[PDB]
């Protein structure tokens, strides 16, 4: 007869999102944020000001906060720590005292700061800490930081069995070596996203269980984690040089282009790249070579954007970055040459496409490892067992995914497991669901 209701709705509603500065994090970020928004919440994304352009364009409330760096992987990275622990606790703190917002309900953060939970809790509101690698490599890390089995890595080779794992060869473990004197520092950034797991309000992973069964339910009995990948739309986000790209890949045929990209982070050596020229400049198939701007100087002498006629009588194209999404969901693309970054195979799983996987260190070991041998959607390159990969090499991996039976089996393999994301992402599916029972749980 007399009272007042109170409605707790997406509407009113406020979600921040704090990415750690690099591309392979912010992406995975925006597309949750993307859906989230979708969803009806208020969502404000908190990022550095170096990186606040290339999100500015690409895309939601936006953020900037200093960079906080002026130095070497460690005195950077202590630098970052300190300064955006004081700048989110601001932002947290003057979005509580404003009136337009809502005041902020949760902090979705990167995984590999963990401290940012502490920022979260310490100002009142829940955290989620967003995982973007795959479950099967972040339960190795949690391993190795239980300093359980010996991970120590010449007078044989040893292979490891983690429960609900496929054994894994020395190979197939992350590479941390690679990073030399700095391998301390980036294996305990890894690591150290399991140091508070038990505190955290929401575990996130961009990853789809249906890929993953029998290591997230695992990983789901020891804590309550959501797979809500892939968090990439299926068939917004605008890469740059998207008309360029999408025009040259529309006067293409149908499944004749081989897509290479080592990601945002990864350098080859200039020997290296001289491998994969002599390779993509006299293989039977078109190519989009992705070289980032500052790489361009490792290139062969021999050559914004660059057009060839190859040896082969076909084309090819040499830009500095493209909207790799709508890349590989182009009919024009047989096959995406990776270095298997998480986010580049788990949208080249989203879009069909078998690969040829290149990887260099961390996580694109262990990558390679599944989409080789587990999810059976394309063929790892052998290097001296940091080897150099030979053109010889490149060209057998090519030959396999893209001229013989076994990669039409691939391919057949790709689409099966392109269909299982969609149905992992729409109605009723798993990480519909997990993403659901976030946003609603949210409003409780
Ligand atoms: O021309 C390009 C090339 C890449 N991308 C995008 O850039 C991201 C690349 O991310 P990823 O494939 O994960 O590679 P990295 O840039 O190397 O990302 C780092 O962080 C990832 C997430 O933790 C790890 O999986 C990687 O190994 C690590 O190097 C993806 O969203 C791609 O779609 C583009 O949009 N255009």
């Amino acid at each position: 007869h007399m009272g007042t209701i109170e409605i707790s709705s997406p509407s009113k509603t406020h979600i921040l999102a704090f990415p750690f500065p690099e591309k392979g994090h912010i992406n995975p970020m925006l597309h949750l944020c993307n859906r989230l928004a979708s969803k009806g919440f208020r969502v404000t994304l908190i990022t550095t000001i170096s990186t606040y352009k290339d999100v500015k364009n690409k895309i939601i409330n936006l953020e900037s906060i200093p960079d906080g760096t002026d130095l070497g992987m460690n005195g950077y990275f202590n630098q970052f720590k300190n300064s955006v622990t004081e700048s989110v606790a601001g932002i947290i703190e003057e979005y509580k005292l404003g009136h337009d917002f809502p005041p902020p309900k949760v902090l979705i953060y990167d995984s590999t700061m963990p401290w940012m939970l502490d920022v979260a809790h310490g100002h009142g509101i829940l955290g989620a800490s967003l995982f973007t690698q795959p479950c099967c490599v972040s339960v190795v890390y949690y391993h190795m930081l239980q300093g359980t089995i010996d991970f120590h890595r010449s007078s044989s080779s040893k292979v490891l069995l983690l429960p609900c794992l496929p054994p894994l060869e020395d190979r197939d473990l992350p590479e941390f070596d690679y990073f030399k004197e700095d391998s301390g520092f980036v294996s305990n950034l890894l690591l150290n996203q399991f140091l508070n797991i038990d505190k955290i309000d929401y575990v996130l992973f961009n990853t789809f269980e249906m890929l993953e069964s029998e290591i997230a339910n695992w990983m789901s009995n020891k804590w309550k984690i959501l797979t809500i990948g892939p968090t990439a739309p299926t068939a917004y986000l605008f890469e740059t040089n998207t008309e360029v790209c999408m025009k040259w890949l529309d006067e293409r045929e149908p499944n004749s282009v081989i897509y290479v990209s080592f990601g945002s982070i990864a350098s080859l050596t200039e020997q290296q790249m001289e491998e994969i020229s002599q390779a993509l400049f006299t293989t039977n198939f078109n190519f989009l070579w992705v070289v980032r701007e500052e790489e361009r100087t490792k290139l062969p002498n021999c050559l914004s954007s660059e057009s060839f006629t190859t040896a082969a009588g076909k084309l090819g194209l040499i830009i500095n970055w493209c909207p790799q999404l709508d890349v590989l969901r182009h009919e024009s693309v047989a096959c995406f040459m990776t270095h298997c970054g998480w986010n580049s195979t788990l949208e080249a799983i989203s879009s069909g496409v078998p690969m040829i996987c290149v990887p260099q260190w961390v996580d694109q070991t262990t990558n390679a490892k599944f989409i080789q041998d587990v999810w059976k959607i394309g063929v790892r390159v052998n290097n001296n067992g940091g080897g150099l990969v030979k053109k010889e090499e490149i060209e057998r991996c090519i030959k396999e995914v893209c001229e013989s039976e076994k990669g039409k089996e691939l391919k057949r393999n790709a689409m099966k497991w392109k269909d299982l994301s969609k149905e992992a992402v729409s109605e009723g599916g798993s990480s519909d669901t997990n993403l659901e029972y976030f946003a609603s749980t949210l409003l409780f």
